[PDB]
């Protein structure tokens, strides 16, 4: 199991949200409550069920809901607390809402599928970086339906391809999706993505190990780019928490499937040697590539908004001071469409024709 290190805040999200009635606040520490017990203990000392229920159904308008009960019986929080959360940023006024990152049995982890996201968005970044002509793409396309790569073929490079095909967005991404990472003939959709045919089957990326809760803080965050009047909280693991990841190339898949992976990918690796041997390398490349690029266009954007603090500046720097694989981990369902607009700007348009800090910090960042 490889090392892994968080780097900068980090959530992961089941979108479930921790609400006032499962915090108290004190100083800057959120207590997380077992609301149960407290309740129990409520009521054995004489505070009827009646008017618990009233105020989970009417919460006071300027204090929290357990302010009243806790610092009427004087009550230790700490009795209640599952976990305690230190926080980063302005504090909520009377209602704190806070992003719940995801758990299993209580624990935090790394899922696997948010590692593998980040390396599967760098490979795509890649492939069409270098083998994104129309040369190399209808080649790959010609083999499963020729309608469509002869309709890409006359549209210069498949990056002019997509935003032509825009001008539906969800259509466009799953169409290069597929030709990118593996496609089957459908007769009702030209093309569709087949994971059976995918050559990121054979990278095998586990779930980490549990981090401790005690590197688990709160965060406020800000959108550089979006204005929202209601202020954002998540859960988000402390820069320097490590913990552990099993992931490795499945060798004996990747010979296996040879004949029967298909897309823009392994054709990217069958020009740079025999596809299997090469598959690893790749990878790990456009790990680094992508994230560089990553990083300088994250960097121009926040001091863009005025965020570029001192240190911000050392943060991005720093990033460059380590030996392993940096990674930003989080990817949404725009990450086809993200990596297309990276290209693009790289090429030379202007963003504008073509995210989030907690308390003040990029967020994602992590070193294998």
């Amino acid at each position: 199991e490889r090392t892994l290190k968080v780097l900068s805040p980090l959530h992961i999200g089941t979108g479930n949200e921790l609400t006032p009635v499962d915090i108290y606040p004190r100083e800057n520490i959120i207590h997380v409550l077992d609301t149960e017990r407290l309740v129990n203990d409520l009521m054995n000392l004489g505070v009827e069920l009646n008017e618990i229920l009233a105020l989970l159904k009417n919460p006071p308008g300027d204090a929290y809901i357990w302010k009243g009960y806790i610092e009427e019986f004087h009550l230790d929080p700490s009795d209640y607390s599952i976990y305690t959360l230190k926080i980063h940023g302005k504090i909520g006024r009377k209602s704190m809402q806070i992003k719940e990152f995801i758990k299993l049995n209580g624990r935090p982890y790394i899922p696997g599928s948010s590692l593998k996201g980040a390396i599967r968005t760098a490979v795509l970044y890649k492939a069409l970086k270098e083998c994104g002509d129309a040369r190399a793409v209808m080649r790959v396309v010609s083999k499963v339906n020729g309608d469509v790569a002869r309709d890409i073929g006359r549209s210069e490079d498949v990056l002019d391809y997509y935003m032509s095909f825009l001008s539906d967005r969800k259509r466009a991404d799953d169409l290069l999706e597929a030709i990118v990472f593996g496609m089957e003939p459908d007769r009702r959709s030209k093309i569709r993505y087949e994971p059976k045919r995918d050559p990121m089957k054979a990278l095998i990326v586990r779930d980490s190990k549990p981090v401790g809760r005690k590197h688990l803080a709160v965060y406020h965050v800000e959108v550089i780019g979006n204005p929202q009047p209601i202020p954002i909280w998540v859960e988000a693991i402390e820069p320097g928490a490590a913990t552990d990841v099993e992931i490795h190339v499945d060798t004996e898949a990747l010979r296996l499937n040879a004949d029967y992976f298909n897309g823009l990918l392994w054709e990217c690796l069958k020009e740079r040697g025999e596809p299997g041997e090469v598959f690893e390398d790749f990878l790990w490349e456009a790990v680094d590539e992508f994230y560089t690029a990553v990083m300088k266009y994250e960097t121009i954007e926040v001091q863009k908004f005025g965020r570029y603090t001192s240190q911000v500046r050392s943060f991005y720097a720093s990033l460059e001071d380590h030996s392993g694989h940096v990674l930003r981990l989080g990817w949404g369902s725009g990450w086809l469409a993200m990596t297309i607009g990276l290209l693009l700007v790289e090429k030379g348009y202007k963003w504008e024709n073509v995210r989030r800090l907690a308390d003040g910090m990029p967020m994602g960042w992590v070193v294998l």
